């Protein structure tokens, strides 16, 4: 009962000219209170944490979103950050909710107003790629602020960097922000991506996270969990010859090399599989990649192994409908 008490109090002191009260205190009261707030938030009773945050349609949570909207004090930023972070961790309908409000779009304009605070603009990156990790839509609205070119300036970033950790960070987040967009003809990320504008290292990020199969984007394990961020990003990638160019020809080589050994890897009924399939598709259809063939011949194997398959799995019925629907338009991919 005293956990939900202090969150009372913490909430009601930071929510209270409309200014809030806090501002106008010292420094160092209110970072006792985010201190405080971000204690409860992570050892506390999820519950409890959970009620607070939910209650009279997620008022605590939005209102501390104002407050970091007002907040000039970057070391009280930095806090709000951990906290609006710890929230993402108890549920997905607080994510829901700031996703969906302005916070995102505040994030992004001090990423590229505040650039100099590098521990600050970490976090913003990782709150950003947290809240945008569930993969649903947002307000049009935001496009404004997290659009085509915020990601260029993301881009910018991990070509070149600052004067170790936000490359990598900011790789994460382009990653987090495509997960919800729908089309990759109106995808405002991979409109950036056709620009090509410094997307060199990018493009070798994006092969090792591959290779690695790990899904960076996926921190939390809130239902519904959305698609695989590396794989869809990449069939974004290849749903254009526009945005297909990222790639040399060596490096089409090494992703062609890793996608055929996932595919073949990979045991029959895994969710996974179809989402290499679909990948190595759309590489087909916006590369040349029947002129050069590069591992055509064990392509052609597993593609004819996993059809001959007697698993009954609605899993492994969608694979055998995209291989069958890659051959079809694809008629060499089919032969022995």
């Amino acid at each position: 009962c005293h956990d939900q008490q202090r969150l009372e109090v913490i909430f009601a002191d930071l929510a209270r000219q409309q200014r809030s009260w806090a501002l106008y205190e010292d420094e160092g009261v209110i970072r006792c209170y985010l201190e405080e707030l971000l204690h409860i938030l992570t050892d506390a009773d999820p519950e409890v944490c959970k009620k607070m945050c939910k209650r009279n349609e997620f008022e605590s949570v939005l209102a501390l979103v104002a407050y970091y909207q007002m907040e000039h004090r970057a070391s009280l930023r930095l806090l709000l950050l951990k906290c609006f972070g710890a929230m993402c961790s108890l549920d997905a309908a607080i994510i829901s909710t700031l996703v969906s409000s302005v916070l995102p779009v505040e994030l992004a304009r001090d990423m590229q107003t505040d650039t100099q605070d590098h521990q600050k603009l970490c976090y913003s990156a990782l709150i950003l790629a947290m809240v945008f990790s569930m993969g649903e839509a947002v307000p049009y609205a935001h496009y404004e602020h997290l659009g085509t070119p915020f990601a260029q300036f993301l881009l910018n970033i991990v070509e070149d960097g600052l004067p170790e950790q936000l490359p990598d960070l900011c790789v994460n987040l382009l990653l987090a922000l495509n997960l919800h967009l729908p089309a990759a003809d109106q995808n405002v990320i991979m409109a950036a991506l056709s620009k090509h504008a410094n997307v060199k290292i990018f493009s070798e990020k994006l092969l090792l996270l591959l290779n690695r199969g790990d899904d960076p984007v996926r921190i939390f394990k809130h239902e519904p969990q959305p698609p695989h961020s590396v794989l869809k990003f990449l069939q974004d990638v290849f749903g254009s010859p526009a945005t297909a160019a990222i790639f040399y020809h060596t490096d089409m080589m090494a992703l062609i090399d890793i996608t055929v050994r996932h595919i073949a890897d990979l045991s029959p009924g895994d969710k996974l599989r179809m989402e290499y399939l679909s990948l190595m598709h759309a590489i087909v259809r916006t590369t040349p990649y029947l002129q050069h063939r590069h591992r055509l011949p064990d392509l052609q194997a597993i593609l004819r192994r996993i059809l001959n398959e007697e698993e009954t799995s609605p899993q492994c019925q969608m694979d055998r409908m995209i291989v069958r629907e890659m051959c079809k338009e694809f008629l060499v991919l089919g032969e022995a």
